[PDB]
């Protein structure tokens, strides 16, 4: 059972947290069985899902939609939703919007951005929704980390960041952080499930690796994508810069 | 680009028609790109992607969402969306499901149902929108089901959980295609529930069912696989029927 | 057991009685699933017994529907079976539409009450996949007339409500589809009792049709597993319990 | 017995130790009036023991209500309490705005569960009339036992006027209860507050969770096992040490 | 044994007891009406002009009806509870359902529609759908044609209003179910009056029909009394009121 | 236009010394009979939920429900001046309290009611400000407290206080202390003026008379004669007398 | 006293000419009562003269009962109707509920523009105590076979629009109720004009049926006085006004 | 050709007087404009000429909004000022949602009436792009605090209602920006009536304030074309108009 309580212990024992978005109950179901740690339900779903050029179009009710596909499931690992762009614009509104994704089944919601989050981060913590915070660029981003981290968030995602500017976040940071695009250095990884499936035509994101490419099945690929996480073998120097 | 008169002339021909169940904007470009003929967005996601006992609360939006990222993909395939349980009670009520779904990128319909649907598919067709019948079983019955909805209009036909001799029988009988799910190998062609024939289930895989993900290298060559035993008659065998 | 339509009919030809039961939410729900009874009521009754209204008539659809989905999660074996509330059948579009949400929130048939004018309401709605529960009651030329009409129109399951014993069992011979009374004596198929009847949960009088089972047993479980084996072996309803 | 607030505050003054059982229709309501209960809760538990959810976050404003109006129904003499539910008192006058719902259905009080920071929205709902029941959970340096103590004393300061300790050390809920002065109901928190809940579903033994006993066992009808409940808060036999936090 | 039923009324025909209507719209008249014994309480569209002011009843909607009458249902009378269809909402037989469930979701165990034959359609859908009904006519040969048609229809009560005493007394004799007047003469099965008329709580003149049983009366309650009395010893109404 | 009760005028009568003879009303018939037996004020007052609605207390009763009722008594067109009470819940906020009397007003309400203490004193402030008249209503160092909160509402501009079930010297130094005039209900003679709910006065209760009523109808031939004896007991100072005193 | 449908049937027989203006409003409600007005007619003209728009279309049915309520409340003595809007009546049941909606806001009769196909739905409002004003406009033939078949399903009005004034008199010659003339000559039971056509509040050019009643007179109040006795004294509309 | 907010500051400064008048529809809107009219104002007075209401306090947005959009499919060269009703304007962010309906039915300017605390509304409103025209009416101290207070704030025109001449020419020397009263007397920068009022439709005694201007002229064109004529000309409001 993952809790957010396990994640800080995770850290503290350098036990490498697993992450993977998610978007239905049959998937959930198999990433559960590969053990992996924690599940997004991402905005990454209007490029994956929605096949929209942004991920500007998705929506709260579109994200708890599949919130409640993939909480149906009953997954071990625990269960987190972006708010979409749009839905914190103030503290109210984004209590308002995390108060209907954890009535669907999150058990944690993500807000995307730096210092200025502090007091929603705050109010949200408060009032009982935890939160992951996702920040990007680098004293700037060390600046933002400390700041969401200090108002009370207990994840953190790295987005696109220099491997060692990451792990200087990720050693000035007490709360577990999670890469992508971000190096190894980190608390634990985060890939979107349909990049790491090989289910993308031609160019392959950087970031990225194919798990499922000689694998036998595609439970096989996840639970291949939770080992490299584990022993730290991915991500490696290709996928990082 | 696959239309309704090419599913037509491939019985003619003799060439077998590779459908596929399909939810999303990334499997629906995949699918397209190893050339099944026919996507369908059907209330197996109820299942498949809600983790729902039974299909009974998919709602119309919920397939009109799941339609609309298939469609964005814009595929060569032919894009066919389930009208749910509830949403075809009268004529009228059938049109205004078939209209939401059409607006949301559906190229044709399928109504679940028997003889009694003959009125219902009329309507639709008359109407401008195509229609998949869809029926099941006990062989004379099922016989003139797959007489009056073809009588009716109705383009396409599946025939789910009927034995191999009478859904035979059934495709002989008629002219439009026959498509087979656990209808043996003696249909037009042949559709599957994606997540299934990816195997992306332990334990209960259905009798009906292929894993064409096991031991190849990729998704897309899954894929590919089904469509190529789908089309040289060889899915499914006489295990997968009776 | 898991309990569907086609085995009720086939547990009145084996001979085995119909333990039927109202339940209005999760636990009981899981309780009665335990204690094997056959099929779950999501009834009318909850306008009396939860809401505590003189009549059922304030019961909405909406109401039903909640209830509905609570007995559903507990995931029984057993049937769930909805009662349309009064007002939501008034023609068979009405009737279906009615079903029709009372299925997505997970009821396996429903309960439509009215005697022969029902018979083109049941066959719309059995025509399109529905199933259908009829409920008839009390004179006695009429009531199997009602009977005879809403089995030949589709309904598999029929409630037999406040019947004397041996109407009843004229009834249950001359039907082919199985029968549950409540109040209509030993000679039906099954049975079915508002719940908080059946434990004991009144102020006033019992009924005189209903038996309180939790009398002297050690648990709730017990007095609902009491119930369904008094059902099975034929001693409920007992005479006094009958007219 | 007409419960009103004044009357619980002198319950406390007496030693007579409050008996709360949630509750959520006519029928168990009636009953529970019966056997002299002093205070129905229509708990957001109902979302565990009614709608068969794994949490009780599901539960909106609207299923209280319907709960509420079902319970008052039976018109009890007890006091009725209703729960605001997750995500209703985000500001005082959501909060407000809540409340006002469950009272116009029946409420008597509502219940609020957070600790210090909740402080505003009680003075605000206490000061429009609202009465408030506040709802808190967690050697003498031990900061979680000194910050529950704060939370505490801060919504008794706003004007709570009954208030519920969940799954408390004994001797925390102890030393809780003797620095407030208003009434505090434990479960999971021992014997020493000044009154008992539990949830009907568990403690008619219908699932023990560890806080519940089950009242049911030796009893001859669901009434005596009501009976039973109320009798054992009052003689101080439950909770036991095994219910103990 | 203590509430007032549709069958009751019946039987207070076949015994020649006289039934004392009031109409009501509000709970401590309805209680003090009840324990006066009033038989039938009727929240009618009257309230559009004593209640609301308007100059005609025509303002009056169903949910004005549905409030009052769930006033008068929350006093939880032994007198059987009558409540009107208002204008517009019994144009259609469905319409007309749909307008009795609201009304009887709210308390009312009677519904009255006022209107000749062409009415009989729509008795006869409510009452077979479990609505029972009150009708409500008021040249003498059509009167007692509509009195015919909705009795057959199967209303159980009717209400006579402005009728001449000597058509009323045949309708009455013609009729099995009871008739209910008001300015129709004593030779009905029972009388109704405007609660606040019968009070006196009108500006100078009185209408022809009715009496004013509060003038001399030590108390509103006794008021009541004399009216429910006066009806039932049959002395109301008298040749002034005809 | 000087047949019509206006708030300058019941100011003038509190300064002349008439007392104000106030009724709650609900319906056009009762509000044509009042003002007919000219009664100065008609309330529609949450009252209604226990008197028409049958409901144990006011609580559910919605501003819809007062809108309804004022929209009755208003198109009887009285005299008399229309107060309507803002029901719990609706006045949360001075925004919110503004919005509700609006809506009040739009009804046909010249004058809406707030009851509450001293915490009022901002939302009364707000609504004055906007044009709307206001009715303070206050009740049970209790008469210390009481006296705070009529002096904080009529400093923050309430024209009219209602003062219910106050000890009959504690309202007789209110009113003195205050310049707007004070109406009475259970508070003693020394008032300002007097209200009470017409079910009440015309004896139409379940059995037990509250302690601060008088049944008017007793010894009367109409009810319209009732009313007429309740205005005079008012107004020559006989009603309240001691044993309707708190 | 007040004007009703029967009053005006008593007009035809006993020749008084009835006098109809369209009214919009209170004030202009209140004048034309005084002036003995003796049916205000809220008309989709309105679209016209209130709304500005070049056609009527656009006049919805709240439209129409926001000006009834508006002319209702000056509460006058003579008959006030209410067109139904295009598009409101369609079929008979959405009829009767446009109809229900303007007779809840004042109106006492509804008027229905239409030839022999609207007889059905003419009977059928009439028969739900709904009265209707019937609107007409080889065609000779027609046109008498429209009017007969309107009254015959019950209308009590007719309004003639655009007619020769030869044929509106065969017209008006046939029917027992009376008709009602704008543009159809002196030879029916009474005319209509567009209020504000006739107080002359007009851009520059006059319609062909209109005359401007205002221009010269003293005052407001004297232009529909003028209106009202001309009517009567048969002297409009002229020879100038009709074809 | 079109009348601007800022054309009235330059009549104020050239002594030109500005002629005002309430309008509510496309038909008297064109005629008012053909007059010269300088301001049409859909004003809340529409309650009462209207509605047949006895006060103002029933009159909605949409009901202004409405009218609003009636005079302005007229496209009058006058300016169009819409009232924003009884409470509509309650707080700045209200004000500003009321102001910007009205602005999109065709109203270039609004109106909003009270003293001294409007003017942080007021403010807000200017500063969001919306004209304001204030509206009030020692004693005098507070009418010139109150009129000072909304021109600082921003308000471009001010209409000044039941105050005598003294003072009424004291707040008009003391402002820059146009007054324009209503029984407010001469010394004002123009002057409002009612329209309804000034056609003289009102039976018996009008308000002092008022004259009719259709007494002793051949159409209603010209009763309209004397106001403005007298308002420019300096000779209304008279003295018996005044106080």
């Amino acid at each position: 059972m993952v809790t957010v309580p396990k994640l800080q212990a995770m850290r503290e024992a350098g036990e490498k947290i697993a992450m993977l978005t998610s978007y239905d109950a049959s998937f959930a179901a198999l990433l559960d069985r590969a053990n992996v740690d924690v599940q997004l339900i991402g905005d990454s779903l209007g490029n994956v899902l929605q096949g929209q050029a942004t991920t500007l179009p998705v929506t709260l009710d579109d994200i708890a939609y599949h919130t409640a596909c993939v909480a149906r499931a009953q997954p071990r690992g625990l269960v987190v939703a972006d708010l979409p762009f749009g839905t914190y614009g103030t503290p109210a509104d984004a209590f308002a919007s995390a108060v209907k994704l954890m009535r669907a089944g999150a058990q944690m919601v993500k807000l995307e951005g730096g210092e200025w989050l502090a007091e929603t981060v705050r109010f949200l913590v408060e009032r009982a929704v935890p939160v992951c915070a996702h920040v990007g660029l680098a004293a700037q981003l060390l600046r933002d980390a400390r700041a969401v981290e200090e108002a009370g968030a207990q994840l953190i995602v790295l987005e696109a960041v220099p491997t060692l500017v990451a792990a200087e976040v990720t050693r000035e940071l007490s709360i577990p952080t999670i890469g992508i695009g971000a190096g190894a250095e980190c608390s634990g990884q985060v890939l979107v499930l349909h990049d790491m499936l090989g289910v993308f035509p031609g160019k392959r994101p950087r970031f990225v690796k194919d798990f499922m490419q000689g694998q036998p099945s595609i439970f096989a690929a996840v639970e291949a994508y939770v080992r490299a996480v584990k022993d730290g073998s991915f991500p490696g120097p290709e996928h990082s810069f």
